[PDB]
C-alpha cells in the first residue's frame, strides 16, 4: 500500500495540443543509454586528465537537471541546445573537489592523512601548472607553513587536524580556484558539445525508424481538468519484449537487454497504463513501454538527488489539505495516478502530465518535493508565483526541501519572502523510503486557495501526526 491510485485530480489546466515528442521504441531507447554511458565515460576521462579528480559524485546527474532548466533541444534525457554553455552546477561541484575531494573523517590519522593530501595536490599544482606570482607564493607560504606543522614532534588531536585542513583550504581555495577556472569551464563545454552531437545521432536515428514504419512526422481558452500528456505522432509497432517473473522480480529482455522492475511496481505500472494509456487498448505496446520507461530512468540515475515521503504524509495531505498532485515525481514513485515528470514522451503514458515548468494550472491543490538541484529549484518558485498571480481560482502549493542554511539556496530564500506563503514549519528530514537538518515546509497558497484549504492549527497538527 504505497500509493493511492484512486484519488481524482483536482488541477484544472487550459486544453494542450497533442505534444510533439517522437514516439518511444526500445530501439531507440537502448541507443541513448549506450551514448549516455559514453558520455559519462568523457567525463570521467575529463576529469582525470584535466584535474586529476574522480567526476563528483552525483555531479553529472544534477548536470542534467541543471542544463533541463534551459535546455531547447530535440532530446527528452541529455541536453544540446544550452544558453549559458558552461553549466553553472557542474562548474560549482567541480571546483570544490580541487585540488583533492575532501572525504570522511573517523579517525585521527585519517585527519592528518586527508590535510597532508591537500597540502601536497596544491603544491604539485602550483609546480605544474600556471599561476600568478601573487598566488603561487601564497599557496607556497601555506603549504610550507602546514608541512613544518605536520613536522613538530607532540602531535595534534584529531579536530586539531581538520580545523588545521580548514583554515588551509579556506587561504588556498580561492587561488586554486583561479589556476583551474579556465580548465574546468573547458569541461563543462565539451562534455555539453559532446552531449549534443550524441543527440543528433539520436535524432537521426529515431527519425530513420519512423519513416522506417512509414509514420509521418509533420483550445487554450477551455479549462479542463488536468490529463496525461499525449502525443502527436502515431507510435510505431510494438517490438518483441519477453515478460518472466524470478522471485517477484519482474524480468524484461529486448534483444537480450534484460531490465528489472520489481512485482510490486510492475502491477503499479499495469494500473497507470489502464487509467492514462488511450491508445493501446490490447496492451499489445504495453511491454515495449514498461521496458523503455525503467530503462530510461536507469540511465537517468546511472545504475543522493531526491528524496521521497512517506505513504500516511500523503494521506494527510490529501485529508488534511485536499492535495490530489504531485509537481515532481516519476510512473515508479508517484502516490497519485496524477502527477509532473521529466519525461513526457515515456512518463505520458503512466500518468505524467509533462514537466512542472511546462504544466500551468488555474487550480488545485498540489505536492511537491523537487529533486536536489538549485537551478530548477529557482525556476519552480518562480513557477509557482506566476502562477498564483495569474489565477483567482483556488491554488495552493505545499513545498518540501532541504533545510540547508549554509548557504541557503535562493529558491529557499525565496519562499519565505514571497507574497503567497501562508505558513511554514520543520518536519524531519528526507530518510530512506523502502518503496541533514531538517525538511522545510512551506504552504504557498492565493487568496482563494488560502480560503479553501486553510493551513488551520488542527490540519498542521494532523499533518505532523503523519510522522510520529
Ligand atoms: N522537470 C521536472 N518536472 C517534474 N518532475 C521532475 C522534473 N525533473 C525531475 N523530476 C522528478 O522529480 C522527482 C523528485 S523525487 C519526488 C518523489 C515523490 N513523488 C514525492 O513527491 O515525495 C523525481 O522522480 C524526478 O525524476
Amino acid at each position: 500500500v504505497y500509493w493511492d491510485l484512486d484519488i481524482q485530480t483536482n488541477a484544472v489546466i487550459r486544453e494542450r495540443a497533442p505534444a510533439d515528442h517522437l514516439p518511444p521504441h526500445p530501439e531507440i531507447e537502448l541507443q541513448r543509454a549506450q551514448l549516455t554511458t559514453k558520455l559519462r565515460q568523457h567525463y570521467h576521462e575529463l576529469c582525470s586528465q584535466r584535474e586529476g579528480i574522480e567526476p563528483p559524485r552525483e555531479s553529472f546527474n544534477r548536470w542534467l537537471l541543471e542544463r533541463k532548466v534551459v535546455d531547447k533541444g530535440l532530446d527528452p534525457l541529455l541536453p544540446s541546445e544550452c544558453d549559458p554553455v558552461i553549466s553553472p552546477s557542474m562548474f560549482r561541484e567541480i571546483m570544490n573537489d580541487i585540488p583533492i575531494r575532501l572525504s570522511r573523517i573517523k579517525y585521527k590519522e585519517e585527519a592528518r592523512k586527508l590535510l597532508f593530501k591537500y597540502a601536497e595536490a596544491a603544491k604539485k599544482m602550483i609546480d605544474s601548472r600556471n599561476v600568478t606570482p601573487e598566488s603561487r607564493k601564497v599557496v607556497k607560504w601555506n603549504v610550507e607553513d602546514t608541512m613544518n606543522w605536520l613536522r613538530r614532534d607532540h602531535s595534534a588531536s584529531k579536530e586539531d587536524y581538520m580545523d588545521r585542513l580548514e583554515n588551509l583550504r579556506k587561504q588556498c581555495g580561492p587561488h586554486v580556484a583561479s589556476v583551474a577556472k579556465d580548465s574546468v569551464e573547458g569541461i563543462c563545454s565539451k562534455i555539453y558539445h559532446i552531449s549534443a552531437e550524441y543527440v543528433r545521432r539520436i535524432r537521426q536515428a529515431h527519425l530513420t525508424l519512423l519513416k522506417e514504419c512509414n509514420i509521418s512526422v509533420d483550445v487554450q481558452d477551455r479549462l479542463v481538468y488536468c490529463y496525461p500528456v499525449r502525443l502527436s505522432i502515431p507510435a510505431p509497432p510494438q517490438t518483441r519484449v519477453e515478460l518472466h517473473f524470478e522471485n517477484d522480480i519482474a524480468c524484461l529482455r529486448f534483444k537480450g537487454e534484460m531490465v528489472k522492475v520489481s512485482r510490486g511496481h510492475f502491477n503499479k505500472l499495469e494500473l497507470l497504463y489502464r487509467y492514462s494509456c488511450i491508445d493501446d487498448p490490447r496492451f499489445e505496446k504495453f511491454l515495449s513501454r514498461v521496458w523503455c520507461l525503467i530503462k530510461r530512468y536507469q540511465v537517468m540515475f546511472g545504475s543522493g538527488l531526491q528524496g521521497s515521503l512517506p505513504v500516511p504524509v500523503f494521506e494527510a495531505l490529501n485529508k488534511q489539505f485536499g492535495v490530489t498532485f504531485e509537481c515532481f515525481a516519476s510512473p515508479l514513485n508517484c502516490y497519485f495516478k496524477q502527477f509532473c515528470s521529466a519525461f513526457p514522451d515515456i512518463d505520458g503514458f503512466f500518468g505524467s502530465r509533462g514537466p512542472f515548468l511546462s504544466f500551468s494550472p488555474a487550480s488545485g491543490s498540489f505536492e511537491a518535493n523537487p529533486p536536489f538541484c538549485e537551478e530548477l529549484m529557482d525556476a519552480m518558485v518562480t513557477h509557482f508565483e506566476d502562477l498564483l498571480g495569474r489565477s483567482s481560482e483556488p491554488l495552493s502549493f505545499i513545498i518540501f526541501v532541504p533545510e540547508w542554511r549554509d548557504p541557503p539556496t535562493p529558491a529557499l530564500t525565496r519562499m519565505e519572502a514571497s507574497r503567497f506563503r501562508r505558513h511554514q514549519m520543520t518536519v524531519p528530514a528526507f530518510e530512506h523510503e523502502y518503496r541533514i537538518h531538517g525538511t522545510a515546509v512551506i504552504f504557498l497558497q492565493n487568496n482563494a486557495g488560502f480560503a479553501k484549504w486553510e493551513p488551520t492549527t488542527e490540519r498542521i497538527q494532523e499533518l505532523l501526526a503523519a510522522y510520529k
